[PDB]
């Protein structure tokens, strides 16, 4: 029976950049860096940045839509986004929100995101606008 | 301050096969779904679905390391790896580091890995027998 996330692990071209976006720009705790990685956590997430030559930096347009989001309390969304931007942290683009949510770039273009709410909560959100076809179980 | 990881969301190129992966074969909630995605939990960790047409099925050896890996007991991991293997479900990497780990794939060739273990586990055997250039904080 499968419980939940373990860990997350990004393929990275450079790993000192990386480490740095991670750890001093979105504030991760960095708990151990060698040649080839390091292990981050957030919360109960562990991230593990993973040296990786097969790695490019990918423009936004040429990805899909697969991406990571991080929670973030009401709070505190709009002074992280606007510090983020203040930074000069590239964006990505999608036709609709997910709520509220911050969409944005690493340095290879892993696609991330800012999001305010749980699951249930926009489960609850989604009854009074469906998305087309929606069905609940 | 980010508090951990809000959700993952994975683009697929046809909903029906992958709804039966991770509903069906590997176990997971399905909460909802419309005609573009789904959503999915799995412990904690709120999955989405997100159909893609610029998805590709991607051989594991086009693709970089980034990958995903889910919680499973002990007790539990030699017989879900068994199943995943009596419906053909692809490995795209052999385990040769800490502990339990199968690594596999999803019908879209997203990386796929069953971990047994913590941080706080892996920080330990490192502590033990550090990689080359490592360091902790
Ligand atoms: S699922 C949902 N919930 C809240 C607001 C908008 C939407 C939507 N895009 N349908
Ligand atoms: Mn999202
Ligand atoms: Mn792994």
């Amino acid at each position: 029976m499968l419980s939940g996330l373990n860990h997350l692990t990004l393929a990275v071209s450079q790993l000192a950049p990386s480490v740095a976006f991670y750890q001093q720009l979105l504030g991760m705790t960095l708990h151990a860096r060698w040649d080839s990685g390091a292990y981050l956590s957030c919360g109960d997430l562990w991230l593990c940045l993973s040296l990786d030559p097969q790695r490019r930096v990918t423009p936004p347009e040429e990805s899909d839509y697969t991406h990571y989001a991080f929670s973030i309390s009401e709070a505190d969304f709009a002074s992280f986004a606007a510090r983020l931007e203040a930074a000069g942290v590239a964006v990505w683009k999608l036709n609709r929100s997910e709520g509220a949510s911050h969409y944005f770039l690493d340095p290879d273009g892993h696609k991330l995101e800012l999001h305010v709410g749980s699951l249930a909560q926009r489960l609850a959100a989604c009854r009074e606008q469906p998305y087309k076809g929606m069905v609940f179980f």
